[PDB]
């Protein structure tokens, strides 16, 4: 009934594909190279997202058991615990953050179906990945942009799922720095340097901050207020921006590519409706993002976990 997972590959060889300082102009060949190189890794994320999605949607323990089986198999095969091969950037390192986000959110969603044996295999694997990811951001030489907020999510979810309180404080630190990076105009200095993709990267930075906030809401915290409701400013700046890019066009000097707000809106519309600014974007749903935890619509309506 539970199909065979792919072999957990120890090595990642992804490929950065922007050709300009702003990281805004794509080389299509390079975009294709990286896509084919990562396509197996992305198939796995989507599968555990969907199977964990199937469990949250209809309560079937087989969907949760098949998810635990697949995560069980990847831990055992030491998946992505090897070399992050550098082709032309740290693209392989980023994938290990994104994959951790996908595999740890999937685990959290089915964790109440887990028995001690499956816990024994998965936790040390997630924790190895989560500590490996944190240890990249120990170097001060590396700009803590949206990549740091995306790393933060997996580390936080691994902290919550494995109940590793060091990892949770690390995750929270990532979320703190994101909120702290929000200027009074709702903008992020590091994301403002992405020319025509500036608005995309604002939406892209915000989504993992919103997911971390929603993870804190599972532990009975409320991070949303931090720094005098700073997240609402960035939220406003992105949702106003998907409607009207004039501010981003003026502030960066680049004509923005059109953006449709990502699945962070499914939760955020419930936390602070702001008149209902997210209603058009919500109507574009459901939102599927394995890197953010899968079906954001289902999780916003019915919760990330079926029981605390
Ligand atoms: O075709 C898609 O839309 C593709 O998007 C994928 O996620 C992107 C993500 O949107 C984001 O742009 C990210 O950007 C990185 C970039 O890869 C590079 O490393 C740069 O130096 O840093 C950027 C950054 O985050 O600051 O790249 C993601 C990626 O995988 O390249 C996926 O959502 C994919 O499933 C989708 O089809």
């Amino acid at each position: 009934a539970c199909p065979a997972p792919p072999p957990g590959q120890p090595d990642i060889r992804a490929i950065g594909y922007y050709t300009d300082k702003a990281g805004s102009v794509i080389d299509p060949a390079l975009q294709q190279q990286n896509k084919d190189a990562t396509a197996p890794l992305d198939r796995y994320a989507a599968d555990v997202a969907r199977m964990s999605d199937d469990y949250l949607r209809n309560g079937d323990p087989a969907a949760a058991q098949c998810t635990l089986s697949w995560l069980g198999a990847w831990a055992d095969d030491g998946a992505m615990l090897g070399q992050m091969i550098r082709v032309n950037n740290d693209q392989s390192f980023y994938m290990r953050q994104w994959m951790l986000d996908a595999v740890a959110m999937a685990y959290l969603k089915v964790h109440d179906q887990a028995n001690p044996q499956q816990r024994a295999r998965i936790d040390p694997w997630l924790q190895k990945l989560a500590r490996a990811n944190l240890a990249y951001w120990d170097n001060p030489k590396r700009r803590r942009n949206n990549h740091y907020y995306w790393g933060g999510l997996g580390v936080l979810a691994t902290g919550l799922a494995t109940d590793d309180d060091a990892l949770w404080q690390a995750g929270h630190a990532a979320f703190q720095k994101g909120i702290d990076d929000i200027q009074d105009d709702g903008s992020l200095p590091l994301e403002m340097a992405r020319g025509q993709r500036a608005l995309h990267y604002h939406d892209y930075a915000l989504a993992p901050l919103v997911m971390m906030a929603e993870l804190a809401r599972l532990r009975g915290q409320d991070w949303y207020a931090s720094r005098n409701h700073a997240i609402d400013r960035l939220a406003r700046r992105v949702i106003e921006g998907s409607r009207d890019p004039a501010w981003f066009n003026q502030h960066t000097g680049a004509a923005q590519l059109p953006l449709q707000a990502s699945g962070w809106v499914e939760f955020y519309r419930l936390r602070s409706p702001d008149g209902g600014v997210f209603d058009a974007a919500h109507a574009r749903g459901p939102f599927h993002s394995p890197r953010l935890g899968g079906d954001l619509t289902l999780m916003a309506t019915h919760g990330i976990v079926r029981t605390p």
